[PDB]
């Protein structure tokens, strides 16, 4: 077993602050004073590319693809997540992402993020939500969109989706005053973080962040977001924590991560996100796989491919089925709780708190597992 | 300006009756007496794959990209849509597609296929529906379905959206069965013609054929799909239809497609669908823009480049901004009307018939164009 391994590492726009976490992981790896923590060194070779756009991040690929990689920590949108997950499967290179997750493909494909789906529809059937609008965009593909307008159809919710992508403070207006004169009262946000923080905004110079409304915020970092003002406000906002910052390993990570140098590490100058978690446990992932092969006797190797992504007949790696099987074997504890996968490729056996917003703050209500479901707190 | 022309052609599965349009036009334009029509050759290189994927559809496009192409005519799907419009525009290679419309892309695609989206709101005020489901797949994107939870947002509809991809027999039952229970009675309609014909069935086997039922078929194809049944229930069925087969073009296609060796031209033994109708169109596109080019004495030639669609830098044809722009400028008459584009290379000045069904089987109730809209029959 070499003493030094390969990995990709494929970063797109807006990914600083999880690429901040992916080198801490691999530092604190190879730094390790634990001989068995690291009897081999994790090598990264990595493109952090600002567009994103498909071509990009096939040639991304390649490059990494012809380095020798043995396996690739990527992250995809909708426009990418078709090339990098098709190559990767041909190819038989492992991806192991913290992106949202994909049915599609059933190899080669490690999806770090745990699916919401289950836990957004059991918190609206708990609150008894009949009328209400939803609020997203489509960066993440449309699983949520799909899930919300599917279980509406077999329940009879009167549910009105709203795409916000290019909405400027005039679509805004429009849109908020309009849904002023619905006198709509309930919604649902699934947007990326800075259309978040955005139509937040527009709300609250609305004045619909009082009592009573209601916001589900549809993602696994209620914490990561700005709510002073709906603290104030008044309004009922309930959403997902999935990293819980009161335990020994998110301490100790916190530890280090405020102590990073915000210049060379751009994003830790606030609290990590929980895709910067995902993406740190990745490299525990991806660390605890290299050790099993390892254990395994598997001489990981690929010598002497081409090295051309585009050769024909396709030479998939050889090894990369072990990789593989390996990976999705893994059940280890990480920033996001316990990591353990299905054959998909697909967390499971995990939890994630419930929060609401109440005057002192965010108050945790409950939790939701796969196991149990919706478990809220009660006396 | 060269005697011979060399286009990409990029089919993908279940893509027979397409590729034998493709194949007649091109003969019927190497084979002119008219030394206009024809001062070159078409010389295509095709790639007719089954799976459709990124992988494959990457891999095709660099073959083509590296026998020399121009242009090419190039069908996608939601999983290779952004590979092949991401590489087409890297590489200005422009690509004419029947595939379903994208905006994304705004360069180097020219999309044959026009919009249906205002054709299909329209309709759906003209009635008056307020409560429906709709039924369909994913594999033509979710502009369709977007468009219509936009709309009934915005109107107080209390729509009921299903997606019915991999469903059997037994999902069936038991969709049609819950929809008994809700009493359902009005449909939107929008999958794949295979999947179309299928849920058709069930609506049959299940008795919901019958009056008064009302289905809205979206798509540009309403007689490419057999009603016979429906006929005979006595059920509402809306529709679309792109191509008229009372005009003397089509007429004279109609005349040499029933006269092709089925066993050699596969999808010949119907009637074009309107897929095929666009497909040929695109030849016709395709030589316009080649004899545009010739006036302007344009001498396309992609000597010497590399050939290496994974070339670094990218080295994109020079050429290919003025075959851009004169595709765009085409605007002339094929088997789907007026063929008329927008900078964005989106189908603009055209029009489509709307037919309803009536006992003596498909009537034509009306029209929709984008300068009218809808214009229904009356006295
Ligand atoms: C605001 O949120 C509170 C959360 O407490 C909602 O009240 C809870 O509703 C659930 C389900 O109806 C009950 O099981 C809890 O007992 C309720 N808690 C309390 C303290 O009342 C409330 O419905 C929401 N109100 C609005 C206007 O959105
Ligand atoms: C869910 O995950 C936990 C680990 O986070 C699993 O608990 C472990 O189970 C093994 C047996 O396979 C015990 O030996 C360990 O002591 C347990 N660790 C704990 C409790 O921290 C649990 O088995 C998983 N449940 C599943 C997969 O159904
Ligand atoms: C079935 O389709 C017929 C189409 O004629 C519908 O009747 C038309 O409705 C439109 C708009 O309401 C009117 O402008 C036409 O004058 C109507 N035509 C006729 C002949 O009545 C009818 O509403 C549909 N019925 C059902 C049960 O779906
Ligand atoms: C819509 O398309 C038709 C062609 O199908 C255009 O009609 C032509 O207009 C030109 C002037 O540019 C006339 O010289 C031709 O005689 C017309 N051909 C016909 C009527 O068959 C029409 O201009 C287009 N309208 C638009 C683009 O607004
Ligand atoms: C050393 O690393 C191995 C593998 O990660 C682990 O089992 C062991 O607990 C570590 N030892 C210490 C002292 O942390
Ligand atoms: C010959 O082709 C040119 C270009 O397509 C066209 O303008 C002309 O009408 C054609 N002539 C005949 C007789 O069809």
């Amino acid at each position: 077993f070499p003493s030094s391994v390969q990995i990709g590492g494929l970063f797109i726009r807006n990914t600083d602050q999880e690429y901040t976490a992916f080198r801490l992981a691999i530092f604190l790896h190879n730094t390790s004073p634990n001989a068995s923590e690291a009897p081999f060194n994790l090598v990264p070779h990595v493109d952090n590319i600002e567009t994103a756009n498909s071509f990009a991040v096939t040639n991304a690929f390649c490059s990494q693809y012809s380095r020798g990689v043995f396996a690739i920590f990527g992250l995809y949108d909708k426009r990418s997540v078709h090339t990098l997950t098709s190559f990767c499967s041909a190819l038989h290179i492992s991806l192991i992402t913290p992106s949202f997750p994909t049915e599609g493909e059933s190899q080669f494909v490690l999806q770090l993020r745990p699916s919401l789906r289950g836990a957004l529809l059991s918190l609206l059937d708990h609150y008894e939500w009949n009328c209400f609008v939803f609020l997203y965009d489509t960066d993440r593909g449309y699983s949520i969109l799909q899930a919300i307008m599917e279980k509406a159809g077999q329940n009879g919710w009167h549910v009105s989706a709203i795409c916000v992508e290019n909405f400027n403070d005039v679509s805004y207006r429009q849109l908020l005053e309009e849904l002023d004169r619905r006198q709509e009262k309930k919604f649902v946000i699934d947007c990326e973080i800075e259309r978040l923080q955005n139509i937040l905004e527009q709300i609250v110079s609305v004045g619909k962040h009082v009592k009573g409304y209601h916001y589900i915020i549809a993602n696994l970092g209620f914490k990561d977001i700005s709510l002073e003002r709906f603290i104030h406000g008044g309004a009922n906002v309930t959403g997902f924590q999935l990293v819980d910052f009161n335990t020994p390993m998110v301490t100790k990570l916190m530890d280090r991560w405020k102590k990073l140098d915000q210049r060379e590490y751009p994003g830790s100058e606030t609290p990590p996100k929980y895709t910067s978690a995902l993406t740190y446990d990745g490299v525990l992932v991806m660390a605890e796989t290299f050790r099993s092969l390892r254990r395994q006797k598997i001489d990981i190797s690929r010598r002497g491919n081409a090295g051309d992504c585009l050769a024909n007949p396709a030479a998939p790696w050889g090894q990369g089925i072990d990789m593989e099987r390996t990976l999705k074997q893994v059940r280890i504890q990480g920033l996001t709780g316990n990591v353990q996968f299905d054959h998909y490729g697909r967390r499971v056996n995990y939890t994630m708190d419930v929060f609401e917003l109440k005057s002192t703050g965010p108050r945790k209500v409950g939790y939701w597992n796969d196991m149990d479901k919706l478990v809220l707190i009660q006396d």
